[PDB]
């Protein structure tokens, strides 16, 4: 009736939620009225048509999501016949479920199937229940409930659809990101760079051995405490010119200093955000083939021993051109591999 005409397209413009959940919520409530029924909800049909499954009743949104196979009960039949049916209809399984579901003495029942407009399949069962009035739903309820989802029932598949397919997705690209870091990290320069320095760091007999690797006004340790960080979360960034890192990174030239907290230039930062205490450190760069820094590393803290020698400084350079030799070999050999392939 127009009264039920003016009502739903008020409900229409409030449906304007982007979760279904909140639309069902304002559906299920609007029924309620219009009914006079204590509880409501909507039985949604799967997509294999095997399962029935509910998410609201009433006001309520159920914390976990219910559902059970169509064959449990007379239920999955109505989306097979599309006709509507009653508490007199329901097995005793039925009537168990509903009220496993509702919490509460089931006294009175309507269940009106909702057809596609599109498809003209049920995609889903209005059920109303114990009725405050009568004790049976009149055929006006049947009319009102089927009147709603002639107007209402799109944009509830809709808002539903699409929250399946976005979970889905998210769940999809997830798995694919786990794989692509599983292979994306192999040819990882922060790899073979860091067992170079690793090697040095016992050659030169350090405590610890990092690699600064610079990224644009700012020093970041792809290595760190002999280990490849492996997530920028608990990283170590720092600007490119502060510190020995950075003075390195700005000559270009090795250095060796005997006493960090002594000298001018030593960061104490880092230090006393890890907890670390720094006493030498033997800072050289590593050079692209344009001869220009791209990163520095260092060693750090000689152990038996008041610093780094001048052999360790001599180790110091050796390493510093091996470091961009090996990236060097292996930028050709990356190539020269993904192209053979
Ligand atoms: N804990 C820790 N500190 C490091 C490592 N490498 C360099 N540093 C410290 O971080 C500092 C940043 O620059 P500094 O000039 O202050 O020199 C560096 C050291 O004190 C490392 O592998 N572990």
């Amino acid at each position: 009736y127009t009264d039920h005409d003016r009502k739903i397209l008020q409900l229409c413009g409030e449906l304007f939620d982007l979760d279904a959940t909140s639309l069902q919520l304002k559906v299920l409530q609007y029924l309620q009225q219009e009914t006079q029924a204590t509880h409501c909800c909507l039985l949604l049909v799967s997509e294999d048509n095997l399962q029935l499954s509910c998410k609201v009743i009433g006001d309520k949104v159920l914390g976990e999501e219910v559902s059970f196979p169509l064959t449990m009960g007379r239920l999955g039949q109505v989306v097979e016949d599309k006709q509507c049916i009653q508490l007199k209809d329901l097995t005793s399984d039925d009537v168990q479920q509903l009220q496993n579901m509702l919490g509460c003495e089931l006294q009175a029942m309507l269940c009106v199937p909702v057809i596609s407009r599109a498809t003209d399949q049920v995609v889903a069962l209005a059920c109303a229940f114990n009725k405050l009035g009568g004790d049976f739903f009149t055929d006006e309820d049947e009319h009102v409930i089927q009147h709603c989802f002639h107007y209402t029932g799109t944009v509830l598949t809709s808002t539903l659809a699409f929250q399946k397919e976005q979970k889905l997705k998210c769940e999809c690209q997830a798995l694919l990101q786990v794989a692509k870091n599983l292979f994306t990290h192999l040819d990882d320069v922060s790899v073979l760079l860091q067992e170079i320095i690793t090697e040095a760091r016992n050659l030169s007999n350090a405590e610890i051995c990092s690699v600064f690797l610079l990224d644009q006004n700012e020093l970041v340790a792809k290595v760190f405490d002999g280990g490849v960080v492996d997530d920028e979360s608990y990283e170590i960034r720092i600007p490119a010119d502060q510190g020995i890192a950075g003075h390195v990174a700005t000559t270009g030239q090795i250095l060796n200093i005997p006493d960090a907290y002594a000298h001018p230039l030593f960061y104490r930062g880092v230090d006393d955000s890890t907890g670390f205490r720094t006493r030498n450190i033997l800072c050289f760069p590593i050079k692209n083939e344009n001869q220009e820094v791209i990163g520095v590393a260092e060693l750090v803290n000689k152990i038996n021993g008041p610093w780094f020698s001048k052999f360790d400084e001599d180790l110091a350079t050796a390493f510093s051109i091996y470091c961009g030799i090996s990236i060097a070999h292996s930028l050709l050999y990356k190539k020269v591999n993904e192209a053979q392939y």
